[PDB]
């Protein structure tokens, strides 16, 4: 059996937009309102972290008084526990530390109070180096929470009732109008129907890969494998074992303005299996061109707990091309992640829908 969903529509205040400013540095950023007096920061919005980090005042490293920081002691919601607790992550390139405090943010026009976050005092290791990092907002699944009682996603649902628990991505770096929205979607950010896949555990938004193709190589999957959808990142990914066996068919190589639109041609297909379902991806859409060369648009990534097993899905290589919602279980009924087609097209989307049953 197999209950489909359906896009019932809403009304125009519960969904809402978020614009999000891809930035020279690869960052996906939107705005975020913190405390009383508001004070804006400029986060990440990331569905591969629950943790809501802000960069605060507290650090006084290079790469954090460059960007615009939160001072807690100029808010007057901002309240520090009795016996304050420490906060620690440790990510591929780098890490982030700080404390737990508890605040109230604005999500654009949306309330949330009690909500507990991370102040960010350090930064170093290197890669901050290279970004203006302000924040990251928080949008796996709780059990992929450091600290605090309620994800701020959760948080924010249970504050604001009109929301339905999903939100969804529209990616479009070059006209600059790509967009996030919460509690719902935008039938005018994808054409077509939109395919549901399952989420096995609710750490990551991953799901099932039954296989990878470039071209017709298989590069995936002889043993069981995942796909974890994951806004945080611009580039697709692959443990180390795979990606040697990819830089294989599609290597990078100089490309000038008449190489690179011959590589697009000439490049092979991409094909992401999904059980049923089948992603391609096509050399305009995974191929970057950098400095006069072809660069594939994937890097190399060993999730940790998955071990060789774990492939990841970006904002740059993947949801520019895919609208991608993301539907959140509850009891028996799983999450979900739905794909369509972007339809990469401004239109008019005042008029929102959401998924349900
Ligand atoms: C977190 O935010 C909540 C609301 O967003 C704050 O509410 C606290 O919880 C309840 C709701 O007002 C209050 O507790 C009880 O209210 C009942 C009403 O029937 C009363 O009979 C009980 O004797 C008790 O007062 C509570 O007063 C309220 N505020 C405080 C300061 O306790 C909550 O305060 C926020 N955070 C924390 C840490 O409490
Ligand atoms: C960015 C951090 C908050 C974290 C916690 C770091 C992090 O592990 N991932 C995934 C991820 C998810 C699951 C398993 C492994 C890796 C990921 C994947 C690949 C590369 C990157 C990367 O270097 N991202 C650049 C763009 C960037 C952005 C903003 C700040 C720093 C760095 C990130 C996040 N989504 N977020």
């Amino acid at each position: 059996v197999k209950n489909a969903h359906a896009v019932v529509e809403q009304t125009e205040e519960n969904v809402f937009l978020i614009p999000l400013k891809h930035l020279r540095d690869s960052q996906f950023v939107g705005t975020l309102l913190v405390g009383v007096p508001p004070q804006e920061i400029h986060p990440i919005f990331d569905t591969g972290s629950t943790n809501l980090w802000v960069v605060t005042t507290d650090c006084e490293e290079e790469s954090c008084k460059k960007v615009k920081r939160y001072n807690p002691y100029k808010s007057k919601t901002f309240r520090r526990s009795f016996i304050g607790k420490n906060l620690h992550i440790v990510f591929g390139s780098g890490s982030i530390s700080g404390s737990i405090g508890k605040e109230t943010f604005v999500l654009g026009d949306h309330t949330v109070r009690n909500q507990t976050f991370g102040l960010v005092e350090s930064e170093s290791n290197n890669i901050f180096d290279y970004i203006d990092f302000e924040g990251i907002v928080g949008l796996g699944f709780p059990e992929m929470l450091s600290a605090g009682k309620v994800s701020f996603f959760d948080n924010l649902l249970s504050q604001n009732k009109n929301l339905s628990p999903q939100f969804s991505f529209y990616i479009s770096p070059e006209d600059n109008t790509s967009t996030f929205l919460v509690g719902g979607v935008s039938k005018s950010f994808y054409e077509g129907s939109i395919y549901m896949l399952p989420v096995v555990k609710e750490y990551y938004w991953e799901v099932e890969l039954d296989g990878i193709y470039v071209g017709e190589k298989k590069i995936c999957c002889e043993e069981k494998s995942y796909a974890i959808f994951d806004t945080g990142t611009s580039y697709n990914t692959m443990p180390s074992a795979q990606m040697k066996g990819f830089f294989d068919v599609v290597p990078s190589a100089p490309c000038t303005e008449e190489n690179y639109q011959e590589v697009l041609k000439n490049y092979p297909v991409i094909k992401y299996l999904f059980g049923d379902l089948v992603i391609e991806l096509l050399p305009e859409e995974y191929m970057i061109l950098n400095e006069e060369s072809c660069i594939p648009a994937y890097m190399q990534i060993d999730v940790p707990s998955e071990k060789n097993h774990a492939y990841l899905l970006g904002s740059i290589a993947f949801m520019r091309h895919y609208y991608t919602v993301f539907v959140r279980g509850a009891g028996g009924q799983p999450s979900m992640v739905g794909v369509a087609k972007a339809r990469a097209a401004a239109e008019a989307a005042q008029k929102v829908a959401e998924l349900e049953n």
